[PDB]
C-alpha cells in the first residue's frame, strides 16, 4: 500500500500519506478552541501522521463562520496550546490554517457591524448564501476594497498569526489561499477588478499571496509554511478565466520564493474541482511546483492509493471522510469498512454531537 510508505515532508518524517484536510467544525465557541477540538484532533492523531486544522482566523474582521477558532489573542493561543500537545502526544504533526474569509462573511460576524474587507466592492451574488450564527442563511453583504496599505497590515495579521501558531507549539502553519476566500479574491479575475498594482495583470493578481507567503516564511521558515490554492473551483463567484495559467503563476511564484529563501515549502496543497481534464490539471500543477504536493477533493481509499502511486501527489488529505471515521488512518490500512458522515452536524456547535462521537473500530 503506497499510502502506508514514509515520507519526509522537508523536516518532518511521516509514517504516511494520510492527512487530515482542514475542516471548519464551529465548536470554537467565541472564536476561542474548547477542549472538544482537543478531543477531536487526539482521535484523528497518528504516529507520524500529519493534520491541519479548520481554518483559524488571524483578525477580528477574518471570519464568515459562527465559533470558528482564532490564533490572534494570547488566550487563543493559550487554549490552541493544550490542542497541540494532545496531538503531539500521539506523535503527529499538525499545522494551523490561518484563514481569512474577505468579502465571504457577514455584520454579524464583523466588528462593530463593519463591511467585511475584500479586494474588491463586489459582492457575492445571491446564488450563495452565508450561514448565520442561528442555523438561517444570510445573504453576503458589499465588501469594503481596501487600499494597498491595508492589504500590508492584512500581511502582517498573517505574520503575526504565524507567529503565535509557533508559540503555541504548532509545527508550521498553512496558508488558506483558497475557496473564493481572501486571498483567493485577489488571484481570480472573475473578482479582482482592481486597477491599482493589485489587480489587472495575472501578475498583479498574484502579488497578494506572493507577499503573504514571503511573510510567513521570512517569520518561521519556509519548511513551517504550507500554501493551499484552488484554481479551477468557483465557490462563490471565483471563477477564473484561465484556471491553469492562473495555478502556474501562482506555482511559479512559490519556485522563486524557495529559491529567493534558500529553502523549500513544507507543501503545496491543491483541492480539484470533483473529469480527465481535471485530473490533468492538478498533475500540471504538480509537475510545475519544486516540492511536496497535496491533493484533495472528493479522495476515497482506492483514489488515495491511485494518486500516490502514479506520482500525482505525495500525500493525499482526506475531509469528510474524516469527519466520520476517527480512525481513517487504521481502517485505510485494514482495507476495512468506512463509516457515512453526518452533514447536518458538519456546522453545529454541539462539543460531542457529530464531532466526537463517531466511533472507532470494534
Ligand atoms: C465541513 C467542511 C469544512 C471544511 N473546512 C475547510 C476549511 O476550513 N479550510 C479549507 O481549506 N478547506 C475546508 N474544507 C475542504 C476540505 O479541506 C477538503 O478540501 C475537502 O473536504 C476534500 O473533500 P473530501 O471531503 O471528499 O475529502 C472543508 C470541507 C468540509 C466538508
Amino acid at each position: 500500500n503506497p499510502l502506508f510508505s514514509p515520507y519526509k515532508m522537508g523536516k518532518f518524517n511521516l509514517s504516511h500519506r494520510v492527512v487530515l484536510a482542514p475542516m471548519t467544525r464551529c465548536r470554537a465557541l467565541n472564536n476561542i478552541p474548547q477542549a472538544a477540538l482537543g478531543e477531536y484532533y487526539e482521535q484523528r492523531a497518528t504516529a507520524g501522521g500529519f493534520l491541519i486544522t479548520e481554518g483559524t482566523m488571524i483578525s477580528p474582521t477574518s471570519a464568515g463562520f459562527p465559533h470558528v477558532p482564532g490564533i490572534f489573542t494570547k488566550e487563543q493561543v493559550r487554549e490552541w496550546k493544550k490542542i497541540v500537545d494532545v496531538v503531539h502526544a500521539k506523535g503527529a504533526v499538525i499545522f494551523c490554517q490561518l484563514w481569512h474569509v474577505g468579502r465571504a462573511s457577514h455584520e454579524v460576524y464583523q466588528p462593530a457591524g463593519a463591511a467585511p474587507i475584500s479586494s474588491t466592492e463586489k459582492p457575492i451574488s445571491n446564488r450563495w448564501r452565508i450561514l448565520m450564527p442561528d442555523g438561517t442563511h444570510g445573504i453576503y453583504p458589499k465588501p469594503r476594497a481596501i487600499g494597498t496599505y491595508e492589504i500590508s497590515q492584512v500581511v502582517e495579521d498573517y505574520r503575526r498569526s504565524a507567529l503565535n501558531a509557533i508559540e503555541a507549539g504548532f509545527d508550521g502553519i498553512e496558508i488558506h489561499g483558497a475557496h473564493g476566500y481572501l486571498i483567493d479574491q485577489f488571484l481570480k479575475d472573475g473578482i479582482n477588478d482592481r486597477t491599482d498594482e493589485y489587480g489587472g495583470s495575472l501578475a498583479n493578481r498574484c502579488k497578494f499571496i506572493t507577499q503573504v507567503v514571503q511573510a510567513v516564511v521570512s517569520a518561521i521558515g519556509a519548511d513551517r509554511v504550507g500554501v493551499r490554492v484552488s484554481p479551477a473551483i468557483d465557490h462563490l463567484d471565483a471563477m477564473d478565466s484561465n484556471p491553469l495559467s492562473l495555478g502556474l503563476a501562482v506555482v511559479e511564484r512559490l519556485n522563486k520564493i524557495q529559491l529567493h529563501s534558500g529553502s523549500k515549502l513544507a507543501y503545496l496543497h491543491v483541492t480539484q474541482p470533483r473529469e480527465e481534464e481535471e485530473a490533468r490539471l492538478m498533475r500540471t500543477l504538480r509537475n510545475a511546483y519544486q516540492g511536496t504536493f497535496i491533493c484533495s477533493g472528493g479522495y476515497t481509499r482506492e483514489l488515495g492509493i491511485e494518486a500516490v502511486a502514479q506520482g500525482d501527489a505525495d500525500l493525499v488529505s482526506y475531509g469528510r471522510l474524516f469527519i466520520s471515521n476517527p480512525d481513517l488512518v487504521m481502517r485505510i490500512k485494514l482495507n476495512a469498512p468506512l463509516n457515512k458522515y453526518n452533514r447536518k452536524t458538519f456546522y453545529t456547535q454541539d462539543p460531542v454531537v457529530g464531532y466526537t462521537d463517531y466511533p472507532f473500530l470494534q
